[PDB]
């Protein structure tokens, strides 16, 4: 396959406590959307963020995470009965049509997921879908800002991003509940499959694996964490400034009785799943692989799933 990239040895995932002091945090560049575009605080911040593959972006004022935070804390629970909050529960029993969508009980990971692409956001409380709309819209603006910063000619963008820069593509809100009762890794070490991931988290536990070094990626109040995905990496790997999709994963979280579990949620921006994966070679975006086969490949690596 033309999109494999070179092998990455994945170490066992450390426990939360031992990781907390052993692996110091990456220093992330800060940025915000202002004047209608992504702007970094520091003059070389954009270049450093593309090289780092992680950075921070201010939560835009029109995006209030509150409803998403509440949904993330409850979606995995059984309905209580006679309880208004049940509107935010029971989603392990909610079917969502489409590949890679719906509820997932990951056998070998702490997390269980509820994944909903934008065309299916009516299955969510409207106020929760509204958070996904703000995060995904931010993610598209960031993607536009990246491709402009790379000076990639705009005539290519809609094709090579499978519609994302035209606000189409596969835009997926993803809720994670880390089941602290499971004595395994929080997640597998993985690359995200797509272009730009916007991550809402408040707790430590995310690690970056970079050329055999483990470093923490710590959230910052009032900001999202942003990283890049394998589709952007493959697109740019032969260019003079390649963009890195970092390998990352969540520690085996540790919670005593009564301590709330870790949660997080993201918007993944993937190419349209009927499209093609491209790589710039000799100025031209070369078609390498269908997005369908690429997705199956990348999802197959990101989880240890016998089905
Ligand atoms: C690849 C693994 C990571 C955690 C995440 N999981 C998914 O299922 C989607 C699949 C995409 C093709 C819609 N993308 C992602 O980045
Ligand atoms: O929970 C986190 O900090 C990261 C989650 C993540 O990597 C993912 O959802 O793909
Ligand atoms: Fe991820």
């Amino acid at each position: 396959s033309a999109t494999l990239r070179e092998p990455v040895v994945l170490p066992p995932m450390p426990g939360e406590h031992e990781a907390r002091a052993a692996y110091p945090p990456i220093g992330l560049e800060r940025s915000r959307v202002t004047g209608g575009r992504l702007v970094f605080d520091r003059d070389e911040g954009f270049d450093r963020a593309l090289a780092q593959g992680f950075f921070l972006v201010r939560i835009p004022e029109g995006t209030d995470p509150a409803a998403g935070d509440r949904f993330a804390a409850h979606f995995h629970e059984e309905r209580a009965g006679g309880d208004p909050l049940d509107a935010y529960r029971g989603y392990r029993h909610v079917r969502v049509p489409g590949d890679y969508q719906g509820y997932f009980d990951r056998e070998h990971d702490q997390w269980e997921n509820f994944y909903v692409e934008r065309d299916n956001w009516d299955v969510l409380p409207s106020e929760v879908a509204r958070v996904g709309r703000g995060m995904a819209g931010l993610g598209v603006t960031i993607l536009r800002g990246v491709l402009e910063h790379l000076r990639l000619p705009r005539e290519h963008w809609a094709r090579v991003t499978g519609g994302l820069t035209e606000d189409r593509g596969h835009q997926m809100l993803a809720f994670n509940h880390f089941r602290s009762h499971k004595g395994v890794r929080g997640s597998k070490f993985h690359r995200d499959s797509g272009w730009v991931t916007v991550l809402r988290s408040v707790d430590p536990g995310l690690l970056a694996l970079v050329d055999g070094r483990l470093w923490a990626v710590d959230p910052e109040p009032g900001h999202f964490i942003v990283n890049f995905g394998s589709s952007l990496e493959v697109l740019t790997e032969r260019l003079d400034r390649p963009v890195r999709a970092n390998v990352h994963g969540v520690v085996s979280t540790e919670r005593a009785p009564g301590q709330p579990d870790r949660t997080s949620y993201v918007t993944f921006l993937d190419s349209d799943l009927t499209g093609t994966v491209y790589r710039f070679e000799n100025g031209t975006p070369r078609p390498l692989q269908s997005v369908a086969e690429f997705a199956g490949q990348e999802v197959g690596r990101a989880y240890d799933d016998s089905g």
